[PDB]
C-alpha cells in the first residue's frame, strides 16, 4: 500500500534524512495530504525509522490523525554518566536505535509539533496519533536541564483524542513530552531519563493513562505535571532521581502501584485544591545526595495536599537524608503535609525514617484521618480538627 | 520468509482487501494451510494490513495457531461525538490507521471467529494467536449499542491458550471481544470505546490477564464479563463512562490499580457465588447524566457482593449523584451492598458522596468484617453478624 | 537502510538460519561491525525473525548496544500437555510463531549471551539491546525442568542498561532470562512457562521493571530471583504453578498488583537482610498437588521475611492444603513468617485458610506490628516484643 513509508527508502525526500530527517517526514506528511483528500479518505500512514543517527534540522508539524512514526526502539544510552566519564575507549558514546539528534536550526525548540488550528467542534480533534520505538536526544546538556538546551521532543498543542507514546527513548531534553488538552492519551513503556521534565499535560486533560514508563528527569522540572486533570490514572511506573508528581487542580486521579524516588522533596504534589485523588500501594523512598536543590525545603512534603477528600493507603514512606542536610535546619522532616482542605484521609501507611518524621496536618485542615498510618510521635497536629487512630508505639507515659 | 503477508500486497488474492479483507484473509489461511501441512510444520504466519479503509464483507474464520494479524495502530476516532456533530468541515469523519469496516453480508455477526472443530484433547487447543494494533468498526450504531448493530469484532469459540489481543481499537460494535474457553489470554493496551460490551470471557477462563486498556462500553453491556473465571487478574485499566466488570461465579481475581468510573451503579459486581477476590488500590467513581438507564437503581451498589471471603481494601470511593436523580427516589445510596456471603472482607477504604451513603450488610451475610471502611453513619448492618471497627467520626 | 536484516532474506548468509539461527545471527552481528566501526557510527541494528521453525545450534554472543531482535509473536505451546496427552492427531505439537529450538552443539548451554567484557568505565556498558515477540524453546524437558535440560534462554553477563525483554515467550528450558549487573531493565508482557526459573537477576541490580508478564516456572526454581536488588518494581504480573519472588539483600522493592499463585511455600521470600520494600495489593493462592516438593515445608511462610522495616498491606492471602498434606505433619501452616528483623509492618491483610494457619514472630524479631492483619487466633508471637490490633473475632 502507498501508506507505509520508511525514511531512509522513500525517494520523493529531497534531503537526507540523516541530514534533516525533519525534512523529510514533513515531506512525506506533505504526500500523505496530496493522496488523502477528503473527509472519508484519511486512514493516516505509517513512517518506519530505521536503525541509524539522524539529524532533526527543521521542526515536524503534524495535523494528521492516524499518523504512526515507528523505530526499532528506544536507543537510550546515559549521556549523563557519559559525560562524567572517560570515554575514549567507550565502545559506542551516543544513544541508538531509531536515533533523532534534536538539532533546530529554524527558530523552534521542539522537534515534533502535533497541532491543528479551529474549533475542534468544527474541524475535528487530532485522533490516535501513534510514537513508538524510536529515540529522540538533545544531544548535549547539563543538569538539571531546565531551562537546560531548551530542546522538546514531542509537543501535542491542540486537542486530541486517543494519542499514544509507546515504547520510547527520550534523552537530554528539556521536555520530553508535552500535551495540551488531552484526551484519553496513553503514555505507556517508555525510557525518559536525563530530562528536565518528563510528561506535561497542559491546559486540561481527561483521562490519560500513564503506565509501565521509567520517568527519570531531574530536580527543576516534574516527572508528571498536569493542569486541570481529571480522572488521571498513573500506575506501574518507576519514577526515580527526582520524582515529581504535580496536580494543579485535578481531581479523580488513581496513582497507584509505582515505585517513586526522589533526592528531593515533592514527590507527590496535589496543589491548587486537587481533590478525590487516591495514592494507593505505592513504594516512596526520599534519599539524598544526586544532585542538590533548594527548590522545596524539607517541610514541603514527600507528599503535599492542598485539596479535599484525597486517600492516601496501603504505601510505604521510606526517608533516609542526613541531619545535616536537611532544611530549614534542625528541623523535622516532613512525610505528609496536609496544607489545606477538608475530609482526606491516610490509612495504613507505613513510615519509617533515618530521623523522626512527621505528618503535617495545618492549622487550616479538617476532618483529616490518620489511621495506623502515623504513631504519636510522627504527627505534628496543629489542629485539634482531625481523627487519629495512632499506629502503635511504646511508653505514652513518663512514670 | 513466505509465511509473511502484507493483505495489499500479495499476489495470491482475487478480491481486493479494501472491498473485502475478509475474504483476502481467508484466501491467506487458506494459502498458509495449503504450505504448513503436518503437525510439526505449521509454526503459523504473519499478516500485515497498512493504513488504510478496508471493508470486511465476508466473516473470517482462523483455526491456524500461531496467527498474527497486525496493524498500524489503533486508529479511534469518537463516532459518537461525530454523530451528535456538524461534521461538514471535519478534516476526518472516519476511525483509521488500519482501518477494518465490519459490514458482513454473509448473515454472519462477527468481524472474525476464532474456532478449530474437535475435542481439544485430540486436536490440541489454538494456541497464541496474535491480533495486534489494527482498528475493528461498526461503522454506524446507537447508544447503548447493545443489541444495536449486533456485530461483534473478534470471537473466540474453541478452547484456546496463550492468545494475544493487544494495542487493538475497537469502536461501534455490539461485543468488542469474546472469547470463550480460554486459558492464559493477555488482553492488553486495547483502545475499546462507544461498544456495547467491550470484552467478554465465556463459558470459562482460567488465568486471564486484562492490564493497561481503556474499556468504555455502554450501560447495556460489560466492560469486562467473565464467568467462570479462575484466577483473572484485571490492574492498570481506565474503564470508564459505565464501568461494569461482574465476576459470575468468579474466585481468585486479583482486581488492583485500575481507575474505575461509571454513570450507573454495579462498577464491580461479584456474583453466583464469586469468592476469594480481592479488590485493591481501585479509585471508583460514580458520577450520572452521560446515559441514562434503569437496568439497577442505587441500591444495587458501587461494588455487589454475593460470595464469600472476599476482600476490599485500599479503594476510594467517589460518589456525586443529584438527590433528584437517586433511585429509588429519597432513599440512601449504597457504596457496596454485601448481598450474600461469609467472611468478607472490607478495610482502609475511604467513602466519599455528596448524599448520605451506606455499606449494607444484608441479613444473610455472615462474619463480614468492615474496618476502618465506613463510618457508624455509612454502615446499614441488617444482621448482628459482622464485625465492625468504625471509621472515626 | 541496511541496519535492517531479515534472517531469510540476508543475502550474506552462508548458513541456512532454519539449520543453524545462531549462525545465521551471529553473521549479522559480524557485518553490522564491519559497517559500524567507531563510537559515534554505531547505531545498531534490527535483526527481525519471520514466523518459522529454526534450530539454534550455535550461541549468539551479543556485545553490540541497541540491537533489537524481533518476531511475529510469543508462539507459545503446552509441552507439558503435550507431553502427558495423546498428540496423533493434534493440527500442531511444536510451539510457534517465530520459533528458535534451542539446541546447541557448540560447547554451551544459551541460546543467547550477552556480554562485553571489561570494565564498564573503560569500554561502555551494553545499552537498550531489545528482544521482542520472539519464541525461545528447550524442545524436550521433564519437570520440574531444573537443572533439567540445562538450557538458557537469554544471559546478559556484564554490566548492561535499558535493557528490554518484551512479548516474548520462553518454554521448556532451565532458565529462561537471566540479567546479571542490570541497571532499569524492562521485563514487560512476556510469556515464560514451563520452565526451571523464568527471571534471574543476578550479582546486583538497579530499579529492574518486571511488569505484565505471565511467569510459570516451576517448583525447583524461582519465578524472580534477585540478589542485591536496589528499588526492583514488581507489578501486574500473574505469576503461576510455583510463584515464588526471591530477593536476597534485595531493597526498597515495590511488588504491588500481582496475582501471585503456587502450589508451594515461599511466594515471597525477603532474605539476608531484605529491608524497606512493600508488598502491596497483591492476591496469593496457595494451592496443593500440580507437583510436590519438600523443598519448603509449610512453616517457611507464604511470605517470608528476614529483614527490617517491611510493609505488607491490603493484600490476600488465601491457603487451602489437605491436612494430610501440610508440613511438619500435624502443624499449624504459616501465612506469614517474620523470622528475623526489626519493625516490619503489616496492615490490612484478609487471610483465608480451610486449616488454622498462623502469622509467626520469630523470637528474635522486634517491634513487629500486626494491624487488621490476623485474628487473636491467627497469630503466634513467639516474642513479647511486637504490636497487635487484632482483626476481630
Ligand atoms: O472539544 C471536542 C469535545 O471534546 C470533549 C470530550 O469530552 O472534551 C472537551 C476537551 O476540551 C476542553 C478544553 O477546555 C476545557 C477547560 O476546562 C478545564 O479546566 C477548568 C479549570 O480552569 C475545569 O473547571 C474544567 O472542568 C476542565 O474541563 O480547560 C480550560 C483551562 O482550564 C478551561 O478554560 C476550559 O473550560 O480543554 C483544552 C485544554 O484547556 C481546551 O483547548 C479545550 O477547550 O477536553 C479535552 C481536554 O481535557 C480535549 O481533548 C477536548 O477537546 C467535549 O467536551 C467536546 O464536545
Ligand atoms: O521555607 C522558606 C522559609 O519560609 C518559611 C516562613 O514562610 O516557611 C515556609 C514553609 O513552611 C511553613 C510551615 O508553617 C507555616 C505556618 O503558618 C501558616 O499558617 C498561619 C495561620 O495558622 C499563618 O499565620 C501563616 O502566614 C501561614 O504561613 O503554618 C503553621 C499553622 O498551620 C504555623 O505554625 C506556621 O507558622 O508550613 C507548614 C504548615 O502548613 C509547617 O510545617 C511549616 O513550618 O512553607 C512550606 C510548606 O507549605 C515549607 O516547605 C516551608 O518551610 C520559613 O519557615 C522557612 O525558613
Ligand atoms: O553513579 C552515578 C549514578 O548512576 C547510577 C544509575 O543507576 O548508577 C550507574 C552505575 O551503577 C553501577 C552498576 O554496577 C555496580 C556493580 O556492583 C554493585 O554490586 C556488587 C555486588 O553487590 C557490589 O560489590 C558493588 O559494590 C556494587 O556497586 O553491579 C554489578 C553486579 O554486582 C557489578 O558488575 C558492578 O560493579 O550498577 C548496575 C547493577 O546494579 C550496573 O549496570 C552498573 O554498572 O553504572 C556506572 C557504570 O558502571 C557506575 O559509574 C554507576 O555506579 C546511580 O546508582 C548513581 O547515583
Ligand atoms: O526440616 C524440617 C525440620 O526442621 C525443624 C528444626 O526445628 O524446623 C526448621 C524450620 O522451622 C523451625 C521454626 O522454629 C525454629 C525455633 O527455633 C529457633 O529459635 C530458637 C531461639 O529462639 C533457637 O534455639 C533454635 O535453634 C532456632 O532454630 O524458632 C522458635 C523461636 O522463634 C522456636 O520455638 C523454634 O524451635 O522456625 C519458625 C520460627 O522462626 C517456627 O515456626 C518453626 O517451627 O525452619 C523453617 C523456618 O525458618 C521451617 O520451614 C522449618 O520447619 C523441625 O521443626 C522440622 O521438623
Ligand atoms: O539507567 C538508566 C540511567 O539513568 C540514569 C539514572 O541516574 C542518573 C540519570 O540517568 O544518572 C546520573 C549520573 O550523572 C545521575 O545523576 C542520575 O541519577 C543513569 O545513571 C542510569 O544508568
Ligand atoms: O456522546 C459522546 C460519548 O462518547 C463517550 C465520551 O468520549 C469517549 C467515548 O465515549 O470517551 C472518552 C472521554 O474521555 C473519549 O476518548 C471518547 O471520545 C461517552 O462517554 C459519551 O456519551
Ligand atoms: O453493515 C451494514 C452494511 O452491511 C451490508 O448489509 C452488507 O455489506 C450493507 O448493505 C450495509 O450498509
Amino acid at each position: 500500500a502507498d501508506t507505509v513509508y520508511d525514511v531512509t527508502t522513500w525517494a520523493g525526500a529531497t534531503v537526507s534524512p540523516y541530514v534533516d530527517i525533519g525534512a523529510v517526514i514533513n515531506q512525506i506528511i506533505a504526500d500523505i495530504k496530496s493522496k488523502q483528500t477528503t473527509q472519508t479518505t484519511r486512514p493516516g500512514a505509517v513512517i518506519y525509522i530505521p536503525p541509524g543517527h539522524y539529524d532533526l534540522l527543521t521542526r515536524v508539524v503534524i495535523d494528521v490523525s492516524f499518523l504512526q512514526i515507528k523505530g526499532a526502539g528506544h536507543g537510550f544510552l546515559s549521556e549523563a554518566i557519559r559525560d562524567e566519564s572517560q570515554t575514549g575507549s567507550w565502545v559506542e558514546t551516543l544513544p541508538g536505535a531509531s536515533h533523532i539528534r534534536v538539532r533546530n536550526n529554524d527558530g523552534h525548540n521542539e522537534a515534533f509539533l502535533v497541532s491543528r488550528t479551529g474549533a475542534p467542534a468544527t474541524v475535528g480533534r487530532l485522533n490516535s496519533i501513534v510514537f513508538q520505538d524510536f529515540c529522540l536526544d538533545g544531544v548535549n546538556a547539563s543538569k538539571p536541564y531546565l531551562p537546560g538546551n531548551g530542546k522538546t521532543g514531542i509537543s501535542f498543542q491542540s486537542d486530541n483524542d486517543a494519542v499514544r507514546i509507546e515504547g520510547m527513548g527520550f534523552v537530554y531534553l528539556a521536555h520530553a513530552l508535552i500535551i495540551k488538552g488531552a484526551d484519553a492519551p496513553n503514555i505507556t513503556n517508555n525510557f525518559i531519563a536525563e530530562c528536565g521534565s518528563s510528561i506535561e499535560l497542559t491546559g486540561a486533560s481527561q483521562v490519560a493513562k500513564i503506565t509501565n514508563n521509567f520517568l527519570i528527569s531531574a530536580w527543576a522540572g516534574y516527572s508528571i505535571f498536569a493542569e486541570n486533570a481529571e480522572g488521571l490514572q498513573i500506575s506501574g511506573n518507576t519514577i526515580l532521581w527526582a520524582c515529581n508528581i504535580t496536580l494543579s487542580s485535578g481531581n479523580r486521579a488513581s496513582i497507584t502501584s509505582n515505585k517513586l524516588l526522589s533526592n528531593f522533596p515533592s514527590q507527590i504534589a496535589l496543589l491548587n485544591n486537587s481533590s478525590e485523588n487516591l495514592i494507593s500501594a505505592n513504594h516512596f523512598r526520599r534519599v539524598h545526595g544526586d544532585g542538590t536543590s533548594t527548590r522545596f525545603d524539607d517541610k514541603f512534603g514527600m507528599v503535599h495536599i492542598a485539596g479535599n477528600k484525597n486517600t492516601v493507603t496501603g504505601n510505604q514512606f521510606s526517608f533516609d537524608v542526613p541531619s545535616q542536610n536537611i532544611t530549614p535546619a534542625g528541623q523535622d522532616p516532613t512525610i505528609v503535609l496536609v496544607k489545606s482542605g477538608d475530609n482526606n484521609y491516610l490509612a495504613s501507611n507505613h513510615i519509617t525514617s533515618n530521623v523522626a518524621a512527621k505528618v503535617v496536618l495545618d492549622a487550616s485542615t479538617t476532618a483529616t484521618r490518620v489511621l495506623h498510618s502515623a504513631t504519636t510521635a510522627q504527627l505534628d497536629a496543629l489542629t485539634t480538627n482531625h481523627f487519629m487512630v495512632a499506629t502503635p508505639s511504646h511508653h505514652h507515659h513518663h512514670h
